[PDB]
């Protein structure tokens, strides 16, 4: 058991093909997802080839211990795949089929930007380290890459499965690597997110809004504090679905902005009150007139604005 | 070892067979359960066919290591079955019956659209891959699958266990696998949400409602805004307990409907308070014992055509 | 390795003894417990007989390779047994003494209906599948089933660990099983929901009810609407600690029926006003006055009934 | 492979040694610590001793398997440690001098009464079962029982590590058991409880004695229900933090009276505005003016009998 | 198996270097880290010299059983490394290039003095106990230290990944201990804690600074008890993403003088009300308009003071 050697002074060619049969438990905060695959190698050992017409056996099985198999590890796993080979079949020209299929945790991060209406790439990336005989170098099979039919990943949208054909071809630590690059393109499913978080956080405020057409200070101050304490409840709500990122997101800047439209409508009912008591309801009674325009105005316009800004 | 040869060129047949012991952890978030069972497989092998006579034995035992065990294995697990042999036993007629326990975290989704008056089916696949020298069929052994009379599921009634018969032939990175489908169906026991959910939800709802009968304003805005406010802690306290998903579920739809009650009664409290100041109590007055009437039948009519829609 | 030959037509009877070592996490929600314990087995194989006299040896230590072990399982084990083998003595005559030492996370169902004044009987099943050879049998060796003085179970009190003697011997699978159940009783120390979650949901329940005291509505309605809302923090609380119980547990009962409480309180605080606002104070006074006494009066009746219903 | 034989007819006397390299997560509730630790054992087996002379080497070095090694096991941890042997050394005249390297998750009690300025006795037993050929006996090595200085447990302060020397020799079905007791004395760093949870309960509190300074019932009502709302928020905050115990707590005993003081506050502001509106303003006038001076005294009374009853 | 025997009295070498592969999980409460990288260790073994004319190829490859290999430990590990051998390669002089993948929990000290403002210096040690038979050194090969550039810790920068290249040489249990030590170096992306913490607790705190331009009672008790409720809610969502500290944290201190400010406005609420009862309103208005800049410059100076005092 030693690496092929080479016919001519060409490097090994391992071709790869990674084919998903579940995939599951996307954790946002963890920046991770867990996979159920099999992987598929294929390469040329010359001296496993055999005769087809002495022998009459079209193909030979081995075990994994028997002949040589290139070490194919994953990158970005949290913890090495739970490997099983399930096959391992030499074709008479002695090319070599294996296949196993394995589970792993992947750390692939995500770009929370436009969250909840936002698409990841997620990534699986293959390596091949080099020996001190010779190189070894990755390819796609691309008839054995894919993904069964019913795979799903609860709370998201799966668009595509493909890997990138050309690999990464450095030296790191004096010897070569070949990595390559499969993706998992998902969107997600931001339904929920309008009866659960959105919407409620709209009516809430709007609530807010009803102290514009109110004299009654005590009701007010009950109106616009009580409602942004039911602010505060989602944003932490919110937040405790989603890492700590070093941007802004586009439900984080809405939930921002609202709180300044808080601020605001307590000013607004501060100044009607203090104007009132100091025997001038006219003058009050004209900012709650502009406020009651205004208010929704600029919350429709600067909701516009972030949109924009966002995509 | 190598598969037993064919006679002809029949397929390579393997009776299949769940017993369960335990059923637990049903986690709808994860869409998973645990599963701790019985799996009977039984094939012939005329290699191993014995006399009687000669032998003084009615069956013979064997090692996993010293026979050929076909390579089946299960698609929708979380992780690799942890499985220990049980018993071995060839018949004289070369008859292989094979007993092992797993335990597994199986990932079989579900229907949360009549959430939580639901029922659910549970699969676990059992599938076998093709060898290029012959291949291989599963088949369902209906006096080996069942469960014992103590098998509970926490929060459910496990109503069945049985399997669809015929395997789904197919091929899957060219080599034909036979999947076969378990089926554990099971249904919610609602129970709880009554007393824990429902009802203190419809109080503080009906609480609301006491606005319709005052004329303080002030009084009436803190009915409204801190019933609206225990109705965000159950949303909140709903939506732990569930997945996100991209269709309404039927607790969310109610959840989400009661909100509007809650904006459409503050305008009504608004309105009513601003008529009040502007001398047309009289005018108030109508709204509001019209309101006594129409929040209470609106109500009643929205929650049956939901019903309908839903069931 | 094979089972020892029957002398006359009888079955091989394994002598089992648990002995607790540890006993810890006991958790509600998933009505699973975990154990540290000795798990003592005993049998007589002929075949390891030997002479005393000239071996000059009273005993004979084996490893479990060597020897013919049962294979006795746990039906109840949700991560399967972690052993390993303390000893292995065989005495002149051929009697051999297993001892090893494992740890398990049993699965056993638990009856919330008292909670938390609710006392449990845990089980542990010892199980043994009979081969076609022979029949085995298992049995309790009482001077080898007990605990350790210092065994804990942190919220509880241990008061016996026993073995019903008699096993269940049964038809599994065309096959005989003979099952040996162990149990650990135990009852929950209810000292914390005292000062905890029962009196102060009382006193929140006493100071809405001040309100009985009150001609104030604003008052009235922040005194019955606020306590509410606390109301609805300890079921919360309380729910959290439990799993979904298709029947009513006590507290579940208390807790429920103090929300009837909060409702009618609302009734008579809205009613009372109502009157005033109506210029009708006298009768309103009269409702106020036999509020005085018909809540705490109704309340402790309601509380006697339910406890009776309970217990 | 057996034990040593007796010289004269004495016990085998096993020297141990606990050197702990990490001590990590205290558990409050799950009553655990985890440790990362040496292990090392001394024991004279002649059937291993040599001549320095004649085999030209002082030391010899053996694997697990080679020789005969104390089966030595950890009374309270809950899963096994992970062990690693480090060495193996023979001495000429048969001096086995044993090193491993563990980690374990220790189960041992804790005592709540004092919380959050308690101290705890975490222990660590050690044990060893005799043979039917001989007994075995453990002994402490004070030369090889310690802590590196690195060692810290995140929010206490470790105090000692030191062992009791003199096992506790017993019977444990029908076979002698050496007990061992290794003690890690440490005391919880409270500083953080008093700005995170004793001062602002504290500042609550007396938010709601400003209640006393108040004609206006509808205000008192806020004070009073408002902080007696945020009091159930730190004592649900403090109990999530802690185990359910038989016994009373010292911040559990402040909590509880404190919760005392809130129903008083309401009887009074309850009583003050009956009076008011009985035309009785100069009687309210006097029970409010005592209350102003009643509170506070009784409170830093009941604090002084708490701390002597605790301390 | 016994470490290569030394030419003169000098000790072996071993050569050290770590590669970062993926860096995750950074809990602040534990105190850990999960790290999955490359171990590069490196020895001469003249025992292991061969010809490369007589063996054919210029570089031996050996399964780690094979050879002797030094037993290079990791100080600070919760969770034992999960290694696997990759590559282990002698050359013709006995020079021995081992490499290990690992992945592993280390738990490394965090000091939040600074939070969320702060830096740390994150540790791997890496250590080496020597025999009796020779001594073994750790050294530092700087060329294969280091990380790959797609590395990321969601929540932080990573600065810098380098070794302490001097080893500490100590002496542990009468045995010589070499341990180095590698330095991975962090500080924290503070930009989420301003939208989500620090500016919505400013906000909630101005708003309870506009009952300085109002004379009602029953609104202001609303607005500083109100808002203080908001700010108990962010002290604890703060504290539940650290750990107890025996020091004060930079938002701890904030958060903490905050409080202060809370009870000094409740403080003038009550003493301008009280006035304003006792027939002079005139006093009462100049406390109220000194407290309207008072309470803004107390609290610029204060966080002056503390910002000078932390940083
Ligand atoms: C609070 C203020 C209201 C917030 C409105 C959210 C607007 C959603 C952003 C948007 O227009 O498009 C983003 C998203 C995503 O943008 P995209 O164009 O990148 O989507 C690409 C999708 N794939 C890859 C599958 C082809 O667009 C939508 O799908 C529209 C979302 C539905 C409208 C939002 C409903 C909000 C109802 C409350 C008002
Ligand atoms: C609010 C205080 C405004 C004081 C303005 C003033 O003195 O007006 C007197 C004069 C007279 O009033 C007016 O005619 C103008 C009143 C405008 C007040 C409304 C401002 C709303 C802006 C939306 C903010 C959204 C959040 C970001
Ligand atoms: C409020 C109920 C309406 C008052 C009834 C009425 O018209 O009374 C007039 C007459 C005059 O008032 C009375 O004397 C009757 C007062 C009834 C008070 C109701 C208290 C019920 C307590 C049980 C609550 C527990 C629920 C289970
Ligand atoms: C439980 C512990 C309850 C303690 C109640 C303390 C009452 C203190 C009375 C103070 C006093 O003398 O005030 C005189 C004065 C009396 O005034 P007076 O003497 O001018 O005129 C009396 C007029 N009539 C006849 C109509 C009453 O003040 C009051 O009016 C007292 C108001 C305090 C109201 C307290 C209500 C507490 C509600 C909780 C009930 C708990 C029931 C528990 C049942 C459990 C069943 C399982
Ligand atoms: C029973 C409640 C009686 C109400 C008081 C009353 O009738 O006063 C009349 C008499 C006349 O009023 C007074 O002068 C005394 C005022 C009572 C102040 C009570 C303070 C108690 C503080 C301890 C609370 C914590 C409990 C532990
Ligand atoms: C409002 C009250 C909270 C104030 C928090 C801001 C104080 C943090 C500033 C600081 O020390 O930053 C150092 C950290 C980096 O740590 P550093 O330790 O490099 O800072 C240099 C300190 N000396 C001179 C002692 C070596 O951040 C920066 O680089 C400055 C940007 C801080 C931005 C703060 C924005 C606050 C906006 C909310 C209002
Ligand atoms: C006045 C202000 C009051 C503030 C009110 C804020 C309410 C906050 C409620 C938080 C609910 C906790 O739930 C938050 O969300 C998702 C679930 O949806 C969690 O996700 C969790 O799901 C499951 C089930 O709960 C856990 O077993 C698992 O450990 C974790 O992954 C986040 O880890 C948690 O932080
Ligand atoms: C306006 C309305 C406001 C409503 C606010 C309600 C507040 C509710 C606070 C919830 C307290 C935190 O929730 C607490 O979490 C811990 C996990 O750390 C759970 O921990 C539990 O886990 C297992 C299940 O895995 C249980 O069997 C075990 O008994 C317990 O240890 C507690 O059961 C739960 O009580
Ligand atoms: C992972 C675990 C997650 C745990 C989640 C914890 C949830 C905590 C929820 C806290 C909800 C607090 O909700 C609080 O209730 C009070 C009850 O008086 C309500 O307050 C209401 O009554 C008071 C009078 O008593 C008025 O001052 C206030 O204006 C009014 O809104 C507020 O609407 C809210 O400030
Ligand atoms: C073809 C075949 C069968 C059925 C079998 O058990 N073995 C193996 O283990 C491999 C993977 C192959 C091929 N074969
Ligand atoms: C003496 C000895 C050794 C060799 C061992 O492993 N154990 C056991 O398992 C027993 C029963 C005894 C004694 N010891
Ligand atoms: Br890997
Ligand atoms: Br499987
Ligand atoms: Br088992
Ligand atoms: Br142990
Ligand atoms: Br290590
Ligand atoms: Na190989
Ligand atoms: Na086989
Ligand atoms: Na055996
Ligand atoms: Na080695």
């Amino acid at each position: 058991v030693s690496p092929p050697p080479p016919i001519a002074d060409e490097p090994l060619t391992v071709n790869t093909g990674i084919y998903l049969i579940e995939s599951y438990s996307l954790d946002d905060k963890a920046e991770t997802f867990k996979v159920n695959a099999f992987l598929s190698l294929s390469w040329k050992d010359r001296r496993l080839a055999f005769d087809p017409v002495r022998s009459g056996v079209r193909v030979k099985t081995y075990e994994p211990e028997a002949i040589w198999i290139p070490e194919i590890r994953f990158v970005n796993v949290e913890n090495a795949r739970d490997a099983d080979v399930v096959d391992i079949s030499v074709s008479p020209d002695g090319t070599v089929q294996y296949l196993e299929r394995f589970s792993a945790r992947v750390l692939s991060p995500l770009d929370f930007r436009r969250y909840p209406f936002d698409s990841q790439t997620l990534h699986i990336y293959l390596i091949v380290r080099s020996c001190d005989t010779r190189n070894i170098v990755l390819a796609v099979d691309l008839e054995k890459v894919g993904k069964n039919d019913d795979v799903f990943l609860t709370g998201w949208d799966i668009e595509s499965f493909t890997a990138v054909v050309k690999p990464a071809n450095f030296a790191l630590e004096d010897r070569l690597e070949s990595k390559l690059d499969y993706q998992l393109r998902i969107s997600r499913q931001y339904f929920s997110y309008i009866p659960n978080i959105i919407l409620p956080m709209l009516f809430i405020l709007f609530i807010s809004w009803t102290a514009f057409w109110s004299t009654s200070y005590e009701a007010n101050v009950t109106l616009v504090v009580s409602t942004l304490i039911a602010h505060i409840a989602f944003n932490i709500l919110v937040e405790t679905n989603l890492p700590k990122t070093p941007y802004m997101t586009y439900t984080g800047a809405i939930i921002f902005m609202i709180y300044l439209f808080y601020f605001v409508a307590v000013i607004e009912v501060t100044v009607q009150h203090y104007l009132k008591v100091e025997s001038q309801p006219a003058r009050a009674a004209s900012i709650t007139r502009a406020s009651r325009i205004a208010f929704p105005v600029v919350f429709l316009l600067a909701n516009i604005i972030l949109a924009f800004l966002f995509f």
